[PDB]
C-alpha cells in the first residue's frame, strides 16, 4: 500500500555500508604556500533529536534560520548543553543490529557564513579534519559529500561551487550512523565537528600529495632519500631542497646523502625540507630512519629499541575531543618529563598537528586506524564487520586515510589496523592495502594473536610470566605450523598493561626487568595517559570530574573511563610518579660505603653527555655536603663505575652509629633541551644509612588504678575496654585492629583463575573484615623495673557469624616520656570463608585521635604515597605536609595515601605533636574514616568531621591491576598470618 | 600478676552453659483458685552497654535510683526507645566463639514494687513466663536465681523472702548470653521481660502439676480419662469433677466415660473440669482425643486428617515480642475465617494463654521447643551446641519446661524439638526425654532428615515433585536400611511451604492436590503468617512498615521477614485470599448447565450441617435471581449431586448468546461460630456464561495524513513514531511493548539447579528486558471497507547491546466509534544472554495516558489481584475500585496488582471513560511507571506523576516461591515466543 513514515532517505543514508562520497582522493597532511582559510569560529546550530524530525526546511542556504543559536566550531557538542556525554567501555549504546541505527540519533545542523578572496579561485577545496560520526556537507546549497570514518581528514573540491565573496556552508552531522559499528571504542561518546574546517586554495601546478622516504644506512652513516610528489595522482616534476645537507634533487628520485645524523626518540634530528613545484611549495620536516624486523627484534637504525609507552587518547575534561595545541604541547611535554618515549594513538589517528610534535619531541609512535568492533564480541562476534564482506570498502577506507594522512613522518615507526576488532577478511584486505602501499612500517593489530597479517605479535595485559616466557621464545606453540614459525620470529609487544585505575598500577618493576632481561620483548604501552574525567560542580560550586552514569546514561561502565596516569587537566598521579622512576633510561647503583656509584646508561643510541651528574648527603638537619661531579661519557648500553669525591666516602665514615642520612645521585639534565629546562631529573638513585631500631623505654613507674580508668604515665586507659582514652593531652577516641582498607579499583576487579572469581572487595565484605569487632579477655599489670609495671590487654578480633579470629594483646610500658607499644596478632581458627581462604589488606593499628591534624612529618619514603608493589618514584628522605596534601584526589575514593617504608613520623595536633617511631611500618592520616572513605563514589561526599584517622601498619598488600590485567603478585599477598611489631609513642608540647 | 578487667563475673554468668539456677520444678501452666497479684504495669528501667560498665550500686534494693525512667512491663525494650530492633535471618549479629559474648551488650535493670496481702504467706512464689535472653532475679535484695530459655516460664520460690506489705523485685536482664547461640530464630532480636510477670500464693495441701490424658475409642465412643496431680513432685489424692459428663473420680486412676464428644480442630469440644484438693482448686478444659500413626498416616481419632497450618511467629509492629490478648484472639479468628486448622509455634513455645484459645477455637497444634542453632551451618555446623555435650542439660531442661507447660492442651498434637539446629546428641536426648514423659503425642523435628529421633517425617520447601515422590512412598532410600525402614512408615508434613514473601505464593494448587490425592501427606503449614514489619514514619508522619537495615543494623536480612499471609497489623495479603480458597474445606463444582453442582466434604470428622448453600446468579446489570437451596448432611469424605432449582437452569437457557452471566454457589455458616458469625464464607464455586469475542470495527472511514500527523477516526498518531498521542481526546503520551515487571521478592532469589543461578531479576537486567529500545520500520495505510482503511506500524524492539529483538507490528482499524487494535509479535534472532535462555515476564502492551485514573472497572477474575499461579481466591465477576485500591501494599513495593482474566476493562478518566474488551488479558492500572515501582524500597517512594499507566498483557509468567523454595513451575514459565492477539479501545464522553 502507501508509506507514511517520515526521513526514509535520510536515515538510509546513515545505514550505508559504504565510505564517504563525492571525496577527493586521500592524501598527507601538508604544510603548503598556498592560499588557506581557517572557517574555526562561531557557527550557528540546531539540534533535532532524530532523523525523522529533522527538519528539512532549506536552512542549507542560510537565510530564514529560527532554532539555530550559536556554538563554536571546532566542538563536541554534547559538552555545551546540547545533549549529554555518554560513556560505554564494549556496550554498545543502542541495539545491535548493523548497519541500522536508534530513532534517538541527535542530529545537529551546522551552518557558517565566509568570505572566499579571488585568491581560492579557480580551484579550491574545503577540509574537515573530523566529523563524529556522519556528515552530510552542502556549500552554498549543493551537496558536496558526505564523511565517514570520525577521525580522519576528508576534502572536498569546491570549484565552480565556491563563489567569489560570501559563501554559506551547511554540515548535518548525525550522532549515530552505521559507522558507529565500527568505531567502539572504550571512551565517550560525543558527536560534533570536533577538528579544523579549512578553506584551501588549489593553484595550477601544484602539488597535491607528498611522500616522503627516508632511510639511514646505520653502517655508512648515509641518508636515503626519495621524495614522491603528485597532482591528481599523477607523479609530478617537483625540486626537493634540503639546505642543512647542501642538497638540490628531483621529486621521485633515490640519493644517498653522504652523512647524516639519524632520527630517533632520543635524538630527534630533523633536516628542513621544501617540496616545489611552479604553483605550490609545500615545507616538511625530514627525520632520516630505517625500521627493521631482524632476529626476533624490532630495531630502528641498527639497534633493538625499548618503547616505554603510553596509550595516548584525545581528550578534554570541558571541550570533549576538541584539545587545544597548548594542552597537546603541555601533555607531551609532559610525557617526556617522565622519560616517556613512545605513543599509541588509541585507537584511532590523533590531530594531524599531533604528527609534526611527535617529530619534534621525539617518541616512537604506533599510529593506529579509527577502527573497533569490541561490542560484537559478547556475541561470539556475529556479524563483526570485519568479516563481513559488506564492509570490505568502508574498512579498507579508514586505513587509506590514515596511511595516506601521516606517512611521511618519521615519528610513526608502526602502523595500526585498529583495536579489538576480532578476526576477520577486511582486516586481512587493511593489511594487505598498507603492506603495498607502505613496506617501510611494520604493521601491528593485537585482535588475531596467530598475527597472521602482521609483522610485529602483541598482546594486552599479558602477565608477568606469560611475557617472560615469550621472551624466551618459549610460549605455546600456534596449531598452524607455519603461522608459528612466523610468530616466533616476531618481536613482542605490549600494547597496553599495567592498567592505571585509581591505586596503583602495581607490578611495573617485574615487567620492566623483563624487557631489560629479554631481546625480544620491545616493552610496553601503559594503559592509558589520561583519565577521561568531565568537569562537573555540584551546588556550592565546588568542581570534581564526573564518568559514567553521571550524566544520565542508561547503560555506562561507571569510573572505568577514569583509568589514567594524569588527571584530565593533566596532573600526575602516583602511578606516573612510579612509572617514571621504573622507565628511567639511566641505572644509578650507589655504593653502600659511599665511594661511587655504578652507572648503566640504558638509552639505545645517546651517551649520557646531556646529563649532569648531582650528589648530595642529607641529614636530619639538612644537606651536609653536594655537588657535581663530571663523568665521560658513557655509551649507549654500556656502563660504568664513578668515584664520588672522598669527602662524601669520609662523611658516611664519621656518622655517629644510628645517625640516619641519606646520599642521593641524580642524574639531570645539563641544558635546556625542547620538553624540559635545566636541571630537570631524569634518574636518580640513593644509599641510606639506616636509623638504629629506636630503645623502648624502660618500664619505670608503677601503673595506676582507679574504678573506671587506669593511668600509665601519659597514657589514660578505659578501664572497661582496656585502650587508652588520651595520650599525653591528646584525646583517643579509639584503637584497635585493622584488616581492611576502603577497596580500590583493582579490588573491585574479577581476579580470574581459581574457583573463586569474586573481587577482593567482595571476598572481603563476604568474610566481614569491613566489621571487625573486639573481645576483651583480660587486663593485667606486671612487674617492670625498680618499681615500674607494664601493662597487657588481651583481646580477641573477629566479625558477626564468623568463628576466625585472631588475638591480640598489647603490652604497654613507659617511662614517663615516651610509650613503648608492643602489638602480638596471633591466629585463632581457620581463616576460611565462603569455601575459599581469606585474604588481608594489612595488619595494622587504627588511632582514632579527637583533634584534628595540621601537618604530617616522616622519614621515610615520598613524597608521595608507596604501597608494597608501587613507590619506585618514592624516594628516601625527610618528608612534611598538610594533612589534606597527604591524600590523593582520585575520582573515585579509594584506598590511598599510605607512606610505606616509614621509621619515624610527626603528628602535629594543634599545639603538640605526636612522634612514632618503631621498625618499619606503613603510615596513613585522614581527616575521615574508612567507612566514609569507602561509601564515598565523588571526592564531595568526603566529609572531614574533625577527628585524626592514623594507621600505622605493620603489613600491607600490594594493589596490583586486577582493574584489567594481573591482580596483586604472590609476593605481595597477604594471607593470614601471625605477626609482632614494637612501637613508640610521644607528645611534645 | 594482677587483674584489672571489670564485670568479669557477670559475663562469667552470661557464658555458663547451665540451665537458670534456683528455679522451681517445672509443670504446667494451670487456671488456680489461689491468690495471685499480676506484677505487669509500669516498672523502673535503667540500659547500660554491657556487663562491664552495669553499675553494681545496690540498685537492687529500689532507693537512690538514678538513670532509672519508667518502662511498662511486659515489653520488647528496644520498641520503646531504648536501642532498636535488629533483624538477622541466619547470621548471628556477633561474633561466633560460643559460648562467650561481644562487650556490646545492652543490660537491662528492672525493678518494681508492690505490695504483698497476708493471702501470700507463709508460701508463695515468682513467676516469668518470659525473658529475654538472661534474667537474674532478686527480691528485697536477696538472689531467687537466673533465668534461661527466653520464651520458657520459671517459677522461683519466694517463702521467707517475701515480706508482708512492700516488697522489690529486680531483674537484670542481659540481652545478648550463651543462650542466644541456641535462640538464633529468623526474627527481631528484641531483649526484655516480654511476658507476665507474677506473684502467685501456694497454700498448703495444694496442687502443684496436674497432667490430663483424656484419649477417646472412635470405636466404641468411650473417653479414657485420667488426671495425675502431685504436690512437690509427689503424687497426692485429689478429687476430679466434671459436671457435664456426670463424673467425679479420684486423680491418678484411669476410668472409662461411657460416651465423649470427641475433641478435633473441626469439632473442638471442651468438657468443663475440676482438680481440687483441700488446699486449691485447678480448673481445667479436656478434650478427648487420641492420637496415633497407622499405615504410614497421622490420625486423630481414628481418621487420617488433613493439616491446613501456618506457622505463627509472635510479633506485634509496635510492641514487638509482646502480643496483646485481643490481637492473638483476633488473628486467631482470621484464622478460622480463612479456613486454617492448624498452627506451628515456629519456633519457640507461645504466651502460655494461646494454649486454651487454640483448644477453644480449634486448631491442631505443632508446639515447638526453643532451640536454633542455624547460624552454625556456615561453618559446617563446627561447634553447634546440638552436639555439644556440654549444652545437654541446657537443652534437656529447655525441651522439659516446654512440655511441662503445656501437656495438658488436646490442641497440642505434637512436639517439635526445634527448628534449624542441626543434628546431634542433644536433639536425641531432647527426643528420648519427651517419649518417655509424654507417649500421647508424636515427636517432629525437620533438622535431621533421616528421622532417627522422630515420629513423623518433616520436610521444608520440598518441591511439589519431590512431594509427590514422598506422597507415594518411592522417595530415594536412606544408606541405613533400618532407618529407611522407620522413615518409610511415616506420615509426611511440610513444616514450612509456599514461602509467602510479596508477590505470591505461586503453586499452592498443585501441593494441595497431592495432600488431596496421598494419604501419606499430612498437609503443609505456610512460612508464615505474618509479616514481622515494624511501624516507623517519616518527616510529613506518614506510616509505613520497616524491615532489616531500617533500624541502622550493621549486618541484617533486609525485607526477608516481611515473609508472610498478614501484615503486622493483621491485614489479609492477597496469597492468604487465595490460600483461604486452595484449602478450602468443601469442594462445589457448579454444573455448566446450571442445573446443580457437585458437593464434596473435604472435613475429617463434620458433616455440612453448620453450611447454608447459597446461589446467586449475576449479570451485567446485576443480580437475576438467587436463594438457599438445603442440602441433606454430607459425611466427612463424601460426595452428592445438589439440584439446583429449575429458574436457575432456565435462565442459563434463555440468555441471548454473548450476554455474560455468572453463577455462583457459596456454602456459609448457618449460624455465628465462635470464629466467625452467620453468613461468613467458607467455600464456593461458579460457572460462567462467557461474553462473545468483541466484534471487531469494520474498517471504515479511510486514514488522513498530515505533515506530522496521522489521523484514523478518534485515534491521532504522530507521523515520526507512528504511536498514537490521543484516542477520543484521551493523550497518550506512550505506547509499546513490555517484556518486564518490577521484580517480586520471589524474581530476587537464587532459582537453584542448572548452571545458572542468577536470580531472575538479573537475569532480566543482563538481557536489557527494563530498558527496551524501538525502532520504527515503516508505516503504511492499506484497503480497509468502503472507502476506509486500516493502519500497520511495523517496528523493531530489543535493546542497547543486544542483537535479539521481537518485530511487533500494530494494525489498527476504526469505524469512528470502536478502535480495533491487532497487535503481532515475532520473534527476531536467538535470546539467549550470557550463555542463557531469557525468560519474559510479560508479552504485553504499557499504554502511558496523560491524565490521572479515578476509577477502574472490569469484568474477570476479582476483586484482588490474579497471576497465572496465584489468584484461586478471584472469582468471576464484575468489579470495581478507585486506582489506589487496585494497589497492593507491600512492604517493598514490587510487580502487583494484575488481575488476570479480564475479559473488558473500563478507566474513568475524569469526565471520559476508556474501555478495552478483546480475548482474555490481564489488566493493570497504576499512577506511576514501573522504574518507579522498580527504584522503591519503601511505599513512600511511590509518588504519583499525574499519568495513568496501563498494562494489557496477552501472557504473564507466574510468581512461583523462588524467595525461599520453588520457582515458577514449568507451565508458567514465558520462553520467548511469537504471539498475537487482537484489542477493542472505545472513549466514551
Ligand atoms: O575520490 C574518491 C577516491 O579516490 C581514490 O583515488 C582514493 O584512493 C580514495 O581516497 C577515494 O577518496
Ligand atoms: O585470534 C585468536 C585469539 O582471539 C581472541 O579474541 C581470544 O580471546 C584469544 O584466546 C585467541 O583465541
Ligand atoms: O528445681 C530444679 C529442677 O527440679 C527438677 O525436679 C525439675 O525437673 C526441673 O524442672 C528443675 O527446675
Ligand atoms: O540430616 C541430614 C540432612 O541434613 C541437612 O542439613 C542437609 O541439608 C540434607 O541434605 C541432609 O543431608
Ligand atoms: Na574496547
Ligand atoms: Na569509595
Ligand atoms: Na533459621
Ligand atoms: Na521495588
Amino acid at each position: 500500500g502507501r508509506s507514511l513514515e517520515l526521513g526514509a532517505a535520510d536515515i538510509q543514508d546513515l545505514e550505508s555500508f559504504e565510505a564517504g562520497r563525492g571525496a577527493l582522493p586521500a592524501r598527507a597532511y601538508l604544510q603548503s604556500d598556498a592560499p588557506r582559510l581557517s572557517l574555526n569560529g562561531e557557527w550557528q546550530f540546531r539540534l533535532s533529536p532524530g532523523s525523522r524530525v529533522a527538519p528539512d526546511d532549506g536552512w542549507q542556504l542560510g537565510e530564514a534560520l529560527n532554532g539555530f543559536e550559536s556554538l563554536p566550531v571546532p566542538s563536541s557538542w554534547p559538552m555545551h548543553g546540547h545533549g549529554a556525554p555518554a560513556y560505554t567501555n564494549v556496550q554498545f549504546p543502542f541495539a545491535v543490529e548493523p548497519p541500522h541505527v536508534p530513532e534517538a540519533n541527535p542530529i545537529g545542523d551546522h551552518l557558517v557564513v565566509f568570505e572566499a578572496g579571488p585568491e581560492f579561485f579557480p580551484h579550491a577545496l574545503l577540509r574537515f579534519d573530523g566529523i563524529e560520526s556522519a556528515g552530510t556537507v552542502w556549500l552554498n546549497g549543493v551537496e558536496l559529500g558526505t564523511t565517514r570514518g570520525s577521525r580522519l581528514a576528508h576534502e572536498f573540491d569546491v570549484s565552480g561551487i565556491l563563489e567569489q565573496g560570501e559563501n554559506t556552508l551547511a554540515v548535518r552531522v548525525a550522532q549515530f550512523s552505521a559507522a558507529s559499528y565500527v568505531e567502539d571504542q572504550d571512551m565517550w561518546w560525543l558527536p560534533g565537528i570536533f577538528r579544523d574546517v579549512t578553506l584551501q586554495a588549489r593553484p595550477a601546478a601544484g602539488i597535491d600529495d607528498v611522500f616522503v622516504h627516508a632511510g639511514y644506512d646505520h653502517i655508512t652513516g648515509e641518508g636515503i632519500l626519495k621524495v614522491e610528489a603528485s597532482r591528481g595522482g599523477q607523479a609530478i616534476d617537483a625540486v626537493v631542497r634540503v639546505p642543512e645537507l647542501a642538497l638540490e634533487l628531483a621529486a621521485g628520485t633515490e640519493v644517498r646523502v653522504p652523512a647524516v645524523e639519524p632520527w630517533s626518540a632520543e635524538v630527534p634530528k630533523l633536516y628542513e625540507a621544501a617540496v616545489s613545484a611552479a604553483g605550490e611549495s609545500v615545507a616538511l620536516q625530514i627525520g632520516f630512519r630505517s625500521i627493521a624486523i631482524e632476529d626476533a627484534q624490532f630495531k630502528v637504525n641498527g639497534r633493538r629499541i625499548l618503547l616505554r609507552g603510553v596509550n595516548r587518547h584525545e581528550h578534554h575534561p570541558r571541550l570533549g575531543r576538541v584539545v587545544p595545541r597548548d594542552v597537546v604541547e603541555a601533555e607531551l611535554r609532559l610525557m617526556k618529563q617522565h622519560n616517556i618515549n613512545a605513543i599509541r594513538t588509541s585507537h584511532y589517528p590523533p590531530h594531524p598537528q599531533f604528527l609534526a610534535l611527535a617529530d619534534q619531541l621525539g617518541f616512537y609512535v604506533v599510529l593506529e586506524c579509527d577502527l573497533e568492533t569490541h561490542g560484537f564480541e559478547s556475541a561470539g562476534w556475529a556479524q563483526n564487520p570485519s568479516d563481513d564482506p559488506q564492509w570490505e570498502d568502508a574498512l579498507v577506507d579508514r586505513m587509506r586515510r590514515t596511511v595516506e594522512r601521516d606517512k611521511n613522518h618519521a615519528s610513526v615507526v608502526m602502523w595500526s589496523l585498529g583495536n579489538q576488532a576480532g578476526t576477520g577478511r577486511n582486516l586481512a584486505a587493511m593489511s594487505r592495502w598498507t603492506k603495498d602501499r607502505d613496506p617501510s612500517r611494520p604493521i601491528h593489530y593485537e585482535g588475531d594473536w596467530s598475527s597472521e597479517h602482521v609483522d610485529v605479535y602483541s598482546r594486552m595485559y599479558a602477565s608477568q610470566a606469560e611475557t617472560a616466557l615469550i621472551g624466551q621464545g618459549i610460549e605455546p606453540a600456534l596449531n598452524d605450523a607455519a603461522l608459528d614459525a612466523r610468530r616466533r620470529a616476531m618481536p613482542f609487544v605490549l600494547c597496553e598493561y599495567v592498567h592505571a585505575m585509581g591505586n596503583g598500577p602495581g607490578g611495573m618493576s617485574e615487567y620492566q626487568a623483563l624487557f631489560e632481561k629479554y631481546p625480544r620483548l620491545m616493552g610496553g604501552f601503559v594503559w592509558e595517559w589520561l583519565e577521561h574525567g568531565i568537569t562537573v560542580s555540584t551546588a556550592d560550586g565546588v568542581d570534581h570530574y564526573g564518568y559514567g552514569g553521571d550524566f544520565g546514561e542508561e547503560v555506562h561502565d561507571g569510573n572505568f573511563v577514569t583509568d589514567g596516569l594524569v588527571d584530565a587537566d593533566r596532573r600526575p598521579r602516583p602511578g606516573l610518579l612510579d612509572f617514571k622512576k621504573v622507565i628511567e633510561p639511566l641505572r644509578i647503583d650507589v655504593a653502600r660505603d659511599w665511594t661511587g656509584f655504578t652507572l648503566r646508561n640504558g638509552q639505545d643510541f645517546a651517551d649520557t653527555s646531556a646529563f649532569s651528574f648531582r650528589y648530595e648527603v642529607e641529614a636530619d638537619g639538612g644537606a651536609l655536603d653536594g655537588g657535581t661531579v663530571d663523568v665521560a661519557p658513557v655509551a649507549p648500553q654500556s656502563e660504568t663505575v664513578v668515584e664520588l669525591p672522598g669527602s662524601v666516602a669520609a662523611l658516611a665514615a664519621g656518622l655517629s652509629d644510628g645517625r640516619p642520612a641519606v646520599l642521593t645521585v641524580r642524574a639531570v639534565l645539563g641544558a635546556d633541551s625542547a620538553w624540559a629546562d635545566a636541571g630537570h631529573e631524569v634518574a636518580w638513585g640513593q644509599s641510606v644509612r639506616e636509623p638504629g631500631a629506636p630503645v623502648p623505654p624502660a618500664p619505670v613507674e608503677p601503673v595506676q588504678v582507679q574504678d573506671s580508668e587506669l593511668t600509665l604515665g601519659p597514657v589514660v586507659f578505659s578501664r572497661a575496654t582496656g585502650m587508652p582514652t588520651s595520650i599525653g593531652g591528646v584525646p583517643v577516641e579509639k584503637l584497635g585492629l585493622t584488616l581492611w582498607w576502603a577497596p580500590t579499583d583493582n579490588d573491585l576487579g574479577r581476579e580470574w583463575g581459581g574457583a573463586d572469581e569474586r573481587p577482593l572487595a567482595t571476598q572481603w565484605k563476604d568474610a566481614g573484615l569491613n566489621r571487625l569487632h573486639t573481645r576483651l579477655l583480660g587486663i593485667s599489670a606486671n612487674p617492670g623495673q625498680d618499681g615500674g609495671e607494664t601493662l597487657t590487654v588481651r583481646t580477641r578480633v573477629s566479625a558477626a557469624d564468623k568463628q576466625y579470629g585472631v588475638l591480640v594483646d598489647y603490652t604497654w610500658s613507659t617511662d614517663g616520656e615516651t610509650v613503648g607499644l608492643r602489638t602480638q596478632v596471633r591466629r585463632d581458627g581457620t581463616w576460611v570463608n565462603r569455601g575459599f581462604e581469606v585474604e588481608w589488606a594489612r595488619i595494622g593499628l587504627e588511632f582514632v585521635l579527637g583533634e584534628e591534624t595540621e601537618l604530617v612529618s616522616w622519614f621515610g619514603q615520598g613524597p608521595h604515597q608507596s604501597y608494597p608493589d608501587t613507590g619506585q618514584g618514592a624516594r628516601a628522605g625527610w618528608f612534611s605536609l598538610p594533612l589534606a596534601k597527604m591524600d590523593v584526589e582520585y575520582v573515585r575514593p579509594q584506598e590511598c595515601g599510605a607512606r610505606s617504608g616509614s621509621r619515624s613520623a610527626a603528628l602535629q595536633l594543634g599545639g603538640r605533636t605526636l612522634e612514632i617511631c618503631g621498625d618499619p611500618f606503613a603510615l596513613t592520616v585522614r581527616p575521615y574514616s574508612q567507612d566514609v572513605l569507602d561509601a564515598a563514589a565523588h571526592r564531595p561526599d568526603l566529609k572531614a568531621d574533625g577527628r585524626t584517622y592514623l594507621y600505622v601498619d605493620h603489613a600491607l598488600r600490594g594493589v596490583g591491576t586486577a582493574a584489567c590485567g594481573p591482580g596483586v603478585l604472590e609476593q605481595y599477598r597477604l594471607k593470614p598470618r601471625d605477626a609482632d611489631f614494637i612501637l613508640t609513642l610521644k607528645v611534645r608540647s
